[PDB]
């Protein structure tokens, strides 16, 4: 055959369809994981500055990162992590969080390695693991209005997934799609098993600043003994509400990072210069206002908490049952009552109910959500088929349009 | 061990010690493959427009490319290639030419496949082949002031490199580092063998617009039968003198391109939105002014041809022997007369003479060039140890500074 066998089984990607259904019909798109309002002024101005400043910013910068950006990443996150971070040895700038993940898997995962993934998971973890020759091993959070915090990571289950073949565990907190914010106890559980079995924790923290109800983001790399076995990933797009900038980073110790640098230099070599300058300027702004009321990292999550609360109240009007998230852009609603009363929606054989339900909801109610079964291993999709994911990081006008659709549903319902 | 075996042997980067040595001395940097003058106003303006326009340009665009960009790529290059190009199936936007190359190797090259590489080669072709499990197979152009045109691709030698395991051949024209522009006859030779053995031609055309002395860029995908077995790669950075934008593309038939799409959706998923908009607007400008005196693609090569001629004359004053390039940012000079008169330069074991010479030249003469042995397979570096690469796409002030260094050259010797 023409194509490499590393591509086996990872050519199906359901997002192309999801994005297609999302725009053409007179619909309210609560499926897209990006804001439909502008980034903050200081961020847009930072990018404007980068493309209207030193003309040499139009040319290549340093391979492992624009130095003003690695400098402030190392400064600011070293403070948050309680860690001294070397910008040249412990920081790599990437093409988004997505590229950061890809770089980590290609650096570390080899044929026959096991990778522990926690369900529900951001869907790329599985095919990225597979492309690198890894064997995904799944542990399912146990469902306990419900709260994301009560979805339990069972210690005996998680412990039994660790083997001599375990290379890495992928921890996503705050979690997409569930909105769970991992507690110190849960991180200590993961940390102890990673230390016991000599496993690297790849930790996806792109939603770090999106935490609600006084819950604290805790980075596992800040725990005792974890810096030397953790990679910590962030995203400028989720941090500054500018998802189209596609700038990300990995933080971690040199002995691991050198292998991500090897992947980087043999794949993209440089990231764009001017978006990196914009991101550096943006972090410098937030660092100087850190913990103050006028800082974006205080204002924004407080705003989005109000949007979350609005959506939670509104979706209940139609009998959807939200699970209250403690963080992220997202919440999920249980649709088990609809599956019970309306089981026979059209769909393919072995098509999970939530995919069928979303198609029905888009066409007939004018609302877009994402079926949560895409965030499960295929064998578990039949058992976790009754949730859908909504995004509440939306303009007030959009949430008003959501309420118009919901009011029309209710009278029908 | 911790890291994946695919990284074996590809962490060494020979550029680093020269750029490190470069920054320490008061030097004229003719090693940098980028302009030290601004991109053209219309290109810089286009990026300014994109970051100060529709605020939704700050959010994600479509996975396989910003649609106004894939539209103009497909229109503009379809005409040049004599091919109907569909934006959705035949175009992929990538993170530079680098990212495009990476995507092609990861899609097509598998354990045990052979990949034919033409020496001197842009240096990533080898480690990218290796990381995808392929086996590089090398064919050397034979050196014929000399002209890059006289470096011959021997028909018998080339034909003998093809085997049942040949997956692809990598064609770079115009060539970095040599500046050779492949003739129709040379491309018909490569096409004939690729059709005979069923081999994909990966064709790196990033220097397409940089052609001199009446020489024409010919795209191999335009030859009979070749569109269905060719991938054509371009770079906005080499096209609009904006290397820090890091936007590239691949063009090709769906039956191959679908596999690059699979790699893309499992590695970066999106390219940045606003640089893509800038590139699209820049191409629209050139399309409207195609073949007209005020067009960049007319003006810029003519201007850089004068810079080339200036550099050729200047470097000769010191006993360097230039080979006149027909295209690209680069020219090479033979340093054989220096190896005869000064054979015993300091260096490590088996360190090729040209690498030692460049270090000597940086430290004693204040000029930076790149040793051409980095563009050769290791077994061939001893034979091909007497060329260095200069970049003449430079500000008039940089060329003045070069001439000042050349005046001060003889005093030592
Ligand atoms: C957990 C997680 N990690 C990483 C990423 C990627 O971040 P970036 O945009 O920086 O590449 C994302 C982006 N999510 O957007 C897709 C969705 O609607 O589910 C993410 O959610
Ligand atoms: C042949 C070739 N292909 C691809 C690329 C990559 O293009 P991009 O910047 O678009 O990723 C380059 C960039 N070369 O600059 C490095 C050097 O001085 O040798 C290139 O020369």
């Amino acid at each position: 055959q023409l194509q490499a066998r590393r591509l086996d089984g990872i050519d199906y990607n359901p997002w192309v369809e999801f994005v297609k259904l999302a725009s053409e019909h007179d619909v309210v798109n609560l499926g897209q994981g990006f804001p439909d309002f502008p980034p903050p002024d200081f961020a847009v101005e930072a990018f404007q500055h980068a493309v209207s400043g030193d003309f040499m910013l139009n040319q290549y910068t340093k391979t492992f990162g624009y130095p003003p950006l690695t400098k402030i990443l190392a400064s600011f996150f070293g403070e948050l992590l309680g860690q001294e971070i070397d910008p040249l040895r412990n920081v790599l700038v990437t093409v988004g969080g997505y590229g950061a993940l890809f770089t980590a898997f290609q650096a570390l995962v080899d044929e026959g390695d096991e990778v522990i993934i926690i369900e529900p998971f951001f869907d790329c973890y599985e095919p990225m693991t597979m492309m690198a020759g890894g064997r995904p091993v799944f542990v399912s959070l146990k469902p306990g209005l419900g709260s994301s915090s009560n979805w339990q990571l069972d210690p005996m289950e998680l412990a039994g997934k660790f083997t001599s073949r375990t290379k890495a565990l992928v921890l996503n907190t705050p979690n997409n799609p569930l909105g769970k914010v991992f507690s110190r106890e849960e991180l200590e559980l993961v940390a102890s098993l990673c230390q016991q079995h000599d496993v690297v924790c790849i930790t996806d923290e792109v939603y770090q600043w999106m935490v609600y109800d006084g819950h604290q983001h805790i980075s596992i790399a800040s725990l005792p003994g974890m810096w030397e076995r953790t990679l910590t990933i962030g995203s400028a797009g989720k941090t500054f509400s500018a998802t189209g900038w596609k700038v990300g980073w990995v933080l971690g110790p040199d002995h691991i990072m050198k292998h991500l640098r090897t992947v980087h230099q043999n794949s993209v070599f440089h990231c764009p210069t001017q978006s990196q300058a914009a991101v550096a300027e943006s972090f410098e702004r937030e660092q100087l206002l850190f913990r103050q009321p006028s800082s974006y990292f205080v204002q924004f999550p407080q705003a989005m908490q109000r949007c979350r609360d609005h959506m939670i109240r509104s979706l209940q009007s139609v009998g959807l049952k939200p699970i209250i998230p403690q963080g992220s852009y997202f919440l999920i609603t249980d649709i088990s009552d609809f599956k019970r009363k309306m089981p026979d929606l059209p769909g393919a054989v072995d098509e999970p109910y939530d995919r069928r339900f979303v198609k029905w909801m888009i066409k007939n109610k004018g609302l877009v959500a994402i079926p949560v079964s895409i965030f499960y291993s295929v064998p578990h999709q039949k058992h976790f088929d009754h949730y859908i994911r909504f995004c509440f990081v939306k303009d007030e006008a959009t949430l008003q349009a959501m309420d118009e659709k919901l009011r029309k549903w209710k009278v029908e319902l």
